[PDB]
Parts: structure tokens; sequence; C-alpha cells
């Protein structure tokens, strides 16, 4: 009966083509490179397969660690790129990815002398160029409205270009080349983001003279003072004469020079932390390859405690993503999947790349999945969220939206709302009718309308979630609890000694020890990746 | 009854009447330039004749391509000026386009040199002279704490091209050009006029108006060049280098427009693309009983239209751009993102300047909570209908039974009904009640299909033509397929720039 | 049946699963460092275990004292730290503090002479240059808020390089030496109040920095060699960057609430070490309003900052802070804007510091930073609120906050009775029916009187009553057997005169006899 609504959870056989369960679902393969997202039992798993995006509405200390981003880092056997921000998930699930997959494991920390390195430089191809460049320079120098005179930020970019081009036409050209060793020109071999923002106070050499080292204005040396036969300048390629003669009759002059080399340096102040520089001074792994070889990432930074690590992290993230912007179909090799468990999302700030990516990166197999408290800290001021707009187009890209019950008044609105969504159905309501003098009873059952689910019995959920995937009804199901399920504690007991020595194998652990015990184990580094292949570069 | 509402589906002697199907459907001759918004089964479509504009309102992800884009793409007649962002819809389709229809194919891709090349100064007549030059600088200077200077540099626009006009089109203009000063193009682009008789006096006093160059030529010539900056890139460069298509043609030769862009990715190529489009739908104001020659139709499936940005000529064109035939398709991921202000949309009051020329109206369904509202608010537009509901009482001691019958309301189609439709979608057409029906799939009927595999040989070999092709094998080699060329376009007649 | 709602109090059996009670809940051992939040009858508590924060919504004198901040303070019994405004609380339940529990009392009065004091550069070890970063940020707070963050924080590095010039010569005998015959005067330890008059320089004519350091006053140079170069190194890059003399009036301007002479005094030295508050017995009282006087303000931040920052190391990392501290965050809107809550409530439950958020309407709390937290900020510590008790008023003022509480009680189904009647014969008959029935409606919320809601973030709404003290021999017992006064009027165990208890209480307080022993705090004088 559907007068009051025909509201109603998925059946098994649409789940079922939906990819989401099997015939078998308890012995299932995961053979689809599937992310799990919920149970039905100990081992009964609701798991999303193909290339559409998940995000998890979970409040604060609601288990979207120990329901979500747990298991599939103990389950998912292709690529994976966490955001650790508290660095308990790698702690925990890193030894799993080393031993139960032979993954090799990659630590991103910039406020950490003991981190791997990362830079964009190298992910740009110095012997196109300009599209490249151009596009570090929008990460580097962002476009924003805010502003009321634009010209400064858009003549740093310029500057941040011409900078490039020069390093560009003078270390990887003959011509350049022959050049540097006349004139004793100090230039690194692959370029870094603290170099290039060095070369606003021009060019470093050494002074024939007096054999000391000097810098020389990029006013001067190019067409300048110590160029005044623009000899200098036609070591240059003919676009980067033009870019450096334009930006000199537009911007690079009067009062503009100075204002404008001041936003650059700006731009470049947050790699004059020694952290910030270590963490920018090499490239160990090439994200070229996050689909080809087998890896794990974790990312521990924290944008809110470290302002300068935001941009930063940008332009990881950006390189990461672009990076691997190419359609398997054109590169046969590049063939794995990369689930980016992108918890404590807004924690990340404004970080425009994935605004901008979501749309299209589904296809070349970088799988996010959006974990964030409330969809208010989304629409939040650049800085702390992503905007209105940042944030609709980001929560339009998730096609499978989990939602986890508390009961605080601070989510009232958004239950009702998703209690509306769910709809109504069609129940039955029974009344009775009584004689008091003779006793017979005359029964009447009519129709009624109510709530899939209200507003308080979403609240009051408890370890019950609700699924809402685009393509079907509504789903209720259990959080995929790691520790409640042999499934993966199994996994988690294999790999450390003391819990082997406390647990067996296929049973329940006591769960009134099993995550005291975890924890100690954690704490010895049972659990951990191997810290030893984490380079760990000095103050340089 | 009607006490609780009058709310039903459109008949289908109404929707013949409307032209939206004929009595032998599946046999229909697609003779009245229709768009395919829907079918009713395999080869059974529903499709908008005369001139009235189409709105797809299709959540992310919702299939507004197989399900729109490419049906259309692969069966409509005319000419199409198709939004590729993604690079795929010309990819999948361009073959049938020159194959079946004869149509030649032009792509517009500013950030890349393999692309066809768009200048504006190449549909100015430099021998109502000036009112093209006052438009293209409203174009290159947008209309708005900080005001004047702005209007100053679109005044040194004015006299910028003036000065190029005098410099060119003049007989002693010639010879002092010759004199081998300058190296001035023979005809001009946005570049060109960046780095740089009467009427001409009238534009010395403007080089000395309002003093704009006086003490204050600094801030004037910085705002120019913000303004001009898109033109220092090479791609946008070699975009703006050359005019490859007459616009003035669109309803005249037999073509297919792709246009590659995205303005969201970079906000410099926003003002190319609203050049563009302004250009092509203003050199298209002429019926076709004035001009004999513009007899052809112009679709404009404007997929990703929100991602587009604020186009006001699409603001102000849209209320006279149906009779002469150049009739859009937007297709928006909602109304949420339309309405938003400038920047990122059009503003309330603009968006809905927009939404009300639209007079057919196709909404997908997707279960998001996000998309709950719209949705609702598509329920209570659908309205409600009577229905019966029948109680029923039994005596507890004897058993007889009483059944009670009494009238409700029912809502034709509610909210979460809306949101589950997976395939199915709804139709609004301003003169008709609503209509339910099907996504017209085009991997899934061998109306579309068949063409699909005739212009490419792995598809031919592999499955028949008329058979619907094996479900599990079709996309992938269609993909394949695409990756060799063979659904594509032929990209030999795209120019490459340096 | 559920057919028009489902809503319902929590079980006796989830309560008791949640330890908020035990199976002889009446005989409760308090073992678990539980929190009072309310009770079931005269010495039958529900009481938060775990690690997870509080927040009390209690309208304006519904009884935040006598029903949450008196309870737990004479109950609770490991450390607390509570904010005491009009100095009451630690009038009342200082002596019990100290002869129940052997807890140390610690007072943090900046405005009265006789206080505890609190340096900040107590807590540095003379990660060097890590510290002295971070007390630079803490003194001078980052603002996104200003036309240019480029105006400000080069104070800051003033700050950094002042701290190494001193770490350089005051701490380094040949510094000193130089020190000695130079006649430099400076305390071995060194204050705020130092630190920003640092900026006039060396500190009888008082020489300023340019003229000390390779200028008029030194041409030679050689009290540049004597101190490690580093800071001069530090300090020629911002020596390029009338902008000097506004970075001096930053420095000094943020350092004007030292001037005062009670500000003086209560950063002159450090009488308990932060880093042990969950180590010691100690019971914390700070007794200071920002809302009178803004200059309170910051140093409160610095109080603060600096107390839960050195409590930040996770216990199975060092087992020795064993100890949990409950922060009874009484009025916690009069802290203004106190960066450290908002910046750090998310982390600080495993590291076993435990707030209560007391406030009297959540839209105060999103009040702009002045007065409030913002309203990202207010949201922010909500969020970080898993158990929220709701005490009731019937003011106008509230009645949308209850509404919304009683939608988010939920309805349940309830049987509707219905009576026909012929009257010819008179017989009747009766039908039953199912309605629905708010299990509190707003205007029921807004008259519970001494009664209250709780909602525990993971179980079902809990109703009850507010845990007076007044009101049971549970607490009536602990207060009189510190007391000579109290102990000869009222015997033990039994409920005490309620029409006479709370005066002689007074009177007792008044006389000293429930307060802290005052003796023990320090009496400074103006420096």
């Amino acid at each position: 009966d559907d007068l009051f609504g025909s509201a109603s959870w998925e059946t098994e056989e649409k789940m079922i083509k939906a990819k989401l369960i099997t015939p078998n679902n308890k012995k299932r393969a995961f053979d689809k490179r599937e992310v799990i997202v919920g149970r039905r039992g100990l081992g009964d798993f609701i798991a999303y397969a193909g290339q559409a995006f998940i995000g998890l509405i979970a409040p604060t200390r609601s288990g979207k660690g120990v329901g979500f981003i747990m298991p599939n880092m103990i389950n998912y056997p292709q690529n994976i790129v966490v955001f650790d921000p508290k660095a308990d998930t790698m702690e925990t699930c890193g030894k799993i990815r080393e031993k139960r997959f032979n993954q090799k494991v990659f630590i991103y920390e910039p406020f950490s002398l003991k981190t791997h390195r990362f830079n964009p430089f190298a992910y740009v191809d110095f012997g196109d160029f300009s599209t490249q460049i151009f596009g570090l320079a929008k990460l580097v120098f962002p476009e924003r409205p805010n502003e009321k005179d634009p010209f400064f930020s858009n003549q740093a970019r310029n500057l941040f270009v011409i900078n490039c081009n020069i390093y560009r036409d003078l270390m990887w050209t003959k011509k350049g080349l022959e050049f540097v060793k006349r004139k004793k020109i100090i230039m690194p071999e692959t370029p870094t983001m603290f170099f290039i923002g060095s070369m606003a106070s021009g060019i470093n050499l050494i002074d024939e003279d007096t054999n000391m080292e000097k810098v020389v204005s990029l006013m001067e040396f190019f067409g300048g003072e110590e160029d005044k036969s623009g000899d200098n300048l036609r070591v240059l390629s003919p676009a980067t004469r033009n870019m450096w003669n334009s930006f000199k009759t537009m911007g690079g002059a009067r009062e503009t020079y100075s204002s404008v080399q001041g936003v650059y340096t700006s731009a470049f102040a947050p790699y004059n932390n020694a952290m910030i520089r270590n963490f920018t001074s090499a490239n160990d792994f090439d994200f070229r390859r996050l689909r080809i070889d087998e890896v794990s990432i974790g990312v521990i930074a924290n944008p809110k405690e470290s302002t300068i690590v935001g941009p930063i992290l940008e332009l990881f993230f950006n390189v990461m993503i672009y990076s691997n912007l190419i359609l398997p179909i054109h590169d046969p090799q590049c063939k794995r999947s990369c689930l980016m468990l992108m918890d404590e999302f807004t924690l990340c700030g404004y970080l425009e790349t994935f605004v901008k990516a979501v749309g299209i990166m589904a296809e070349y197999n970088m799988r996010p999945a959006f974990v964030f408290q409330s969809k208010a800290q989304l629409e939040n001021d650049p800085p702390l969220g992503y905007g209105r707009n940042g944030a609709k187009t980001i929560l339009d890209n998730l096609s499978l939206n989990m939602y986890y019950g508390i009961n605080n008044d601070n989510y009232y609105e958004h239950f009702e709302k998703l209690s509306k969504v769910l709809g109504k159905y069609t129940r039955q309501d029974v009344s009775r009718s009584i004689d008091d003098n003779t006793g017979k009873t005359n029964t009447s059952i009519s129709n009624k309308e109510r709530f899939l689910m209200t507003p308080d019995e979403l609240m009051t959920m408890g370890d019950e979630l609700i699924i809402l995937e685009n393509t079907l009804k509504p789903i209720k199901c259990h959080k995929a609890l790691y520790y409640d399920d042999p499934f993966f504690t199994d996994e988690l007991i294999k790999v450390s000694p003391s819990l082997s020595k406390k647990y067996k194998l296929g049973k329940v652990p006591n769960q009134a020890t099993f995550y005291d015990d975890l924890q100690a184990a954690k704490t010895r580094g049972e659990l951990s990746y191997d810290k030893s292949l984490v380079p760990v570069g000095s103050s340089e």
C-alpha cells in the first residue's frame, strides 16, 4: 500500500545488482576494489564498488575511525592515501599494509625531520613546461575576489613565471649552461620552492674581482646596470626576454616593483621554516607511480595548528592529483586504484585542489572518501572552510553518504532533514471499541502514515547508520567496527607478537581488554609501519 | 472526484496534439528538428518540436550525458553547438556528425595549440561602426568602492581600436606605416590592441579628454593591463590568432561546434568564452524571412552550464533568441547554483529571467539529502489526486466484518519517490500536465548504437546492426575504439599553432 | 507500539552499562572518577564516567551552583580546577578539599595581593627556540582580521631575540661577568614586565637597543661578541624590515597589562608547576573577571594556555601523570575569548583534562569574540560535549531553546479514550485509539522546576532531579564534619533542617569555617 507513501529499505536483489553485497557475502572475495561502509553481521559487509566517492557525516567522537577509517585501512587491497593528523591511523595499520599487501609505506610529516620529501619542480619537465609552471604559479599565488587591487598578486605570479623561465634558460640550455659556467652562477640542478623564492633578491654568483659570493638584483643583471650591453639578456630565450620586458613596463618599475616583490617574498615566506624547507628539499616517491606501484601514503599534518603548512599541503595534494589525471586506457600500466581516505577533511582548511578536481577525479581511479563532522564546517569561511559554493561542489560529487547518529541537539536540524529524506510509508492503525455493559468488543483497522525513521529515531540509532546511495533506496545497517569482528582483529593480531600471545585467531577477542592491549602494543611500535625507511634530513 | 486534488498525468492524445509523440511513434520521421527528451521504450521517444527552450535539472552523475547529450548528438539533424568540458562528447560523436549528417566539425579549445581560432575583430566592418567597438569594450571591461578609471580604461580601448582603424583603412595611414615605424597587422587581435578625420579630431580631444593619463596614467594602465592579461598566455593568444569559422553562417552551413573549456579550473578563460558566445548569439539576429539562407537551426547543448559562470549575454538574449532558431538546452547541476551571485552565478533575478524562457523542463532524480528541498518543491508542483482509503471493522464475538470507503489526498509523486526514480524522469511542459517517462539511454537502444557501430570498424566486427549490443562489453569496446579515434571527429582539420 | 513514535527514557540497564549508575547505586563507591550530573533521590546520583566533557545549559539563577558545581566540589575525589569569579565556591569547599582528599589548594586571584603567582617563564628550561617562538605567539596572538599581518608579528621576533640574549648573557657566567663589569641589573629569573621593558633596552641610566649594540654607546662592538651572535644574526634580518617605532609601540601595548601592580605581583613567581597537575593531589581555584577589566583577559589566556599545553602528555607515555583534572568552567562566557579552549578542546579528553562548561544559553556562546567565542568557536566547543544537562526556566526568552529540545526528545504512542453514551438507555461505550504525545512538551520543559534533562550522545534522553547539596545528607554531612559551629547544631546521617541550614552555612562561611586554609596563600606588595 502506497496511500501514505512508498518509503522502504533497499531490497537484497538491488543491493546485489549495485555490487554492494554478494549472494555469499560472508565469504565474498573482495575482488572489486570495494570500500567497506557498513555491516549486517560480523563479517557480512556492505562495500562500495565502482569509482564513485563516499561521504561520511559523523559527529565528533561518533566512530568514524573505528567504523570506517580503521576497517578499510586494514582491508582495502589497492593503494591508500590517508590523512592522519593525529598520527594514529598509520601507527595502527602500517605493519598491516606492509605485511598483508606487500606495500611500501611513505610518511609525509612536514613539521618533522623524519619525513619523506616532496618537491613539485621534480614533476616539471625542464628539458609542457609552460602549463606546468602556470599551474604552479596559480597554486603559489591564488586568485581571489577579496583583494581590492589584484594587480600586485598578478604581477607577483608573473614574476614567479619569469623566475622559472629564467632558471630553465640558465640551467637547461647549452647557451645558458656555458653562461653560468662563465659568470660562476650558483644554481641547483633541480630547483626548489626556497630557491625560486630566493630568486627574488637576484642571481647568486662569485665576484671575479673578490672571489666571494654576491647577489645581483634581477633589475641590474638583465638589461640593468650590470648589463649595459644586454648580453646577459641575450642568454634568455626570446619568450623569456619578452616576459621580462613586459613585466618591466607594467609592474617592474616605479612604486610598483618594491610592493610586487614584497608580495612575492611574502608568498614564499613559509619556506624559511627549517621544517618546511627540509620537507620540500627532495622527492622520495614519484606520484606518477601512485597507480603503478603498490604503496600506502600517510599525510601527517595539521593546518589548524600550523598556518604555514596549508600552502605546502595544497601543492602536495595538487601535484598528487593532477599527476594521475591520465586515463588507465591510455596508459595500461596505470592499473591500480588509489583510495584517498580524506579523514578530518575540514582540518585541511581551504584546499582549492579538491574543489577543482572532484568533478573529474573518478574516471582516473583517484577515489577519495570525505569524512567530516557537519556540513556547517564545510561551508565555512575560506581559511577554515570551503565556502558555500565550495562545500556544495564537494558534496555534489558524493554518491554514497553514510550518516551516523548522535543524540545532541546541535544536530537536530540535520537529522530532521534526513528523516524527511527517508520519506513515509503506510502502516496499519488498530482501534477498539468496548460495550461497557456487555463487554463485547469491536476492532477497526485503518491506514495511517509513518516516517521510515523519525528524527529522534535517527538520533538514537546508536551504532547503526544510514546509507544513501544516489541510485538506490535508503539502507540501514550497522557500523563496520573493526575491534568487534575477527575479520579485522585477526589481521591486527597476526602482525603483533603480544596480541598473538594474548588472543587466538578466528575468535572474537575479549572486549574488556582488547582495545587497551591494542593501544599497549601500538605504543611499542608493533602495529606501526617500519620507521627505519623514513629519511631524517638535517637543517641545511 | 476532485475534493482532495485533481492532479493527473498527461494523456497520450494531448501528447500527440503537442507533437511530443506521433500515432506510430516508433516509426516517426523526425522531420521537425525535434530534441529527444525521453523514451517510452526502445525506439519510442518523446521529442520536443517548435522553437521553445529546454531546461535539464540534472544532479551530478545523474546521467545527463548518456540520457540527453549523447542521444541528441547522435540523432539531431540540424546544427549543434555543444559545451564539451571533459572533451568526451565530441570524441564520441564527431564521426557521426561528419559521416551521418555531413557536417564540418569546429573544435574551440582555448587551452591547447590544436584548436580552431576565434577573433572578434573578424566580425567588425573596418571598411554603425563604433557600436561594435563599444560593445566589445563593455565585454573587455565589465560594468560593476573604486569607480571611474575602469571607464577610462574602456575609453583607452575605444580610441585604441580607433587608432588602429585610422592606421590601416586610411590611404595616407598606409604610407605612414610604410615608413616602417610600427608592425601592426592587417587584421587586429585582442593581444595587439592590448599591447597598443574630424572623428579623429574628437579622438585627439579624447587623448586630452578627462586627463586620465595626466598624473593618473599608472592606475588606468594597470587596470587596462589587468583586463588584457589573459592574452599574455600562449594558448589564449593562439585562440585569438584568427577566425576559422564565421558565426554569421551558423544557420547557413551544416556545422557542429564543440567548445572545450573550463573557467572554474582557470578564471582566465571567462572573458574569452563571454566574447565567444556574445558574438555567436549576436551574429544571428537575422530572421530567415529577411535572410532566406539562414534556414537551418542551431541547437545549443549547454552542458555544464553553471560551470560557465556569469554570461550576461545569455541573460539579455534568451528572451529573443527563440525566433531566430537559436535553440538552447541548458543543463545545470541544480537551480541553487544558477541563482548565485554574479561571480559564479547569474543572480536571483537573472537566473529567473533565464528559467522563465524554458518551456520544457526535465527532472532527473537521485537519492541525495542535498537535493531534498528541490525535490520537495517538485512534489508540490505535481499536485495531489484523490484516492480511496478502505477501513475494516470486525465484531470479535460474531466475526462479521464491515468495510468502509472514504476519500483521501495522495501526492502524484512524493519527494522520496521523485528521489528514487532511478532511470525515470519527470517532464514538465508549460502547456501540458506532468509526464513521467524513461531516460533516452543511448547505449541501451539500437536506435543510437546502430549509428555508433556503423562508423566504426571494430564495433562493426564485434556487434551486429539492429540488435541490442551485449551490455556486458559494449561500453568498454566503445571506449577502446574511442582511444583509437574511430568515433572522434577527424582531427586532421583542427589547426595547430606554434 | 511505535506507530506515532518510539521516544522513551533510557532504561536502568543502559545507564548501568554506561556506568551512569550501579546495581547498588545508593552505596556506590565513586571509584571511576565520575562527575555527578543529577540524582534519582536522596543519595542516588547519576555520575558520568570516562573522559568525555560535560556541558550545562543552565539559565540565569537556575541553580548551576547548588545542583552541579557545589555537589561535585564536595564529592569529586580527583584534582579540580574551578572558575570562581564570585569567590564563593572556594570559600565553601576549600576546607572540604583539604581535610577530605588531602589536596593542597592553590588560589589564583590576580586582583588581590593575597594570591598564588603564575610565571610563564617558569616552564622554560634555561627546544629553546621552539618554546620561545611559542610564548611569542601566545603573547602576540596572530589574527587574520587586519589590513596586514606584517605589522605586528615582528614584535614576536623581537621578543624571541630578547629572550635569546637573556639566555646568552644572564644564564651564562661569561655573560654574567660582562653584566658585572657593565652593572646591568636583572632578576635571576625573568618576568613578563621585564621582557616588556627590554624594549627600552638595558635597565642608573637606561640605554636603548641601538646604542648598546654597535651604535653610539658602543662603537668598539665589545658587547656584541660576548653574546652568542645567533641573536644578532636573527635581528639583522628584521633590522631592515617610523616602522621600528610602531613595532615597539605594539610591543608596549601588548605588555601594557603588566604595568598594573596587581598583574605585576600575580606574574612574579610560580607557586605550582602545571606539569604536575596530574601527579599531585591539588585543587586550583581561579578568581578573576575579564568582563570588568580587559587587561585581565590576556593574562588568564596565558594562565590557561600554559595550564593545558603543559599537560598534553599521554598517560601511556608518562604513567606518572595518572591523576585526572576536572575543570569546572563555571561562568564560561565570562572568560571572554580564550583561544586555548577553542583550539584544544578537541584533543584534551585522552589527557585526563575533563572540563564541564557551564553557560546560560547557546546564543551567548556564539557572541562575537569580545563577549563570546564566535559562532565557529561556540560550534566547536559544543561539538566536543558528549553529556549535556538542560535546566529549565519559565522565561519566554528561552522558549525557542526549549521547543527545539522538545522536538529533540521526540514523541511516543499514547492511548486515547473516547466515551459515547445513549441518552435514553444510559449505557456507555468506550473506544481506544493511538495518538502521538511529545515525551516532553516545551512548556513541560520550561516548568521542569528542580528537574532536568540529560542528553548523552550515545544514549536515550534521561530525566532526573538536580543533585542538590543542601538537600542530601551525602553533602551536608561532609560540610558539617569540617565545621565546629555546624557540628554542634546538626547531627550526621539524617536530613538537616531546611529552614535553618543555608543561613548557618553562610554564617560559618563568614567565619572562615568552610573555607580553604587562607594563611597558606602568599601575600605580596608593590614592585
